[PDB]
């Protein structure tokens, strides 16, 4: 059974002027999502330095990019910290909310898209490329749930049945007809090797 929520009202605004407003640069949805993981990561390891047991659902701690052509996706996967329920459904909005209104004042005195990270809502930018995100997540304290939304101002939450994840997240991006660029290897590559290239934790670059 599957739970219907409305986005608060400046994210809801937030995804339609990512959605609708002309803006060629959208790769940097990537490295959005990877640093993202990064911080994720690093939240793990933190914790597991004063209680050990929580690696006990995985001690591997990296990043997998992971295209199929087939269902055209790509997957960004951590084994950093989860989300919980209450993460997925309020916690993200209610932080998001003032990040979402700086990034939008900045948006005119000429800031533009590719500053979202710095505002802390660089997820929402997965929507340049993508017309349906889900969000498979799994925490220490919590189950698995599968979060979703093609925007439009509404997301689901629902338990997740699929493969048992251990610990993290997968992001996955159901791409727009247009931007299936993002499922071929030298691009990814080029992407990650641009933007992405410090990050504190193996990556890796699955082939198809
Ligand atoms: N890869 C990854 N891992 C954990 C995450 N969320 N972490 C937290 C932690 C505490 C509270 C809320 C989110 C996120 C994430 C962070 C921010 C947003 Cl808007 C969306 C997502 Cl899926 N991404």
């Amino acid at each position: 059974e599957v739970e219907t929520f409305a986005f608060q009202a400046e994210i809801a605004q937030l995804m339609s002027l990512i959605i609708n407003t002309f803006y060629s640069n959208k790769e940097i949805f990537l490295r959005e999502l990877i640093s993202n993981s990064s911080d994720a990561l690093d939240k793990i390891r933190y914790e597991s330095l004063t209680d050990p047991s929580k690696l006990d659902s995985g001690k591997e701690l990296h990043i997998n990019l992971i295209p199929n052509k087939q269902d055209r996706t790509l997957t960004i996967v951590d084994t950093g910290i989860g989300m919980t329920k209450a993460d997925l459904i309020n916690n993200l909005g209610t932080i998001a909310k003032s990040g979402t209104k700086a990034f939008m004042e900045a948006l005119q005195a000429g800031a533009d898209i590719s500053m979202i990270g710095q505002f802390g809502v660089g997820f929402y930018s997965a929507y340049l490329v993508a017309e349906k995100v889900t969000v498979i997540t799994k925490h220490n304290d919590d189950e698995q749930y599968a979060w979703e939304s093609s925007a439009g101002g509404s997301f689901t939450v629902r338990t997740d049945t699929g493969e048992p994840m251990g610990r993290g997240t997968k992001v996955i991006l159901h791409l727009k007809e247009d931007q299936t660029e993002y499922l071929e290897e030298r691009r990814i590559k080029e992407i990650v090797k641009k933007h992405s290239q410090f990050i504190g934790y193996p990556i890796t670059l699955f082939v198809e």
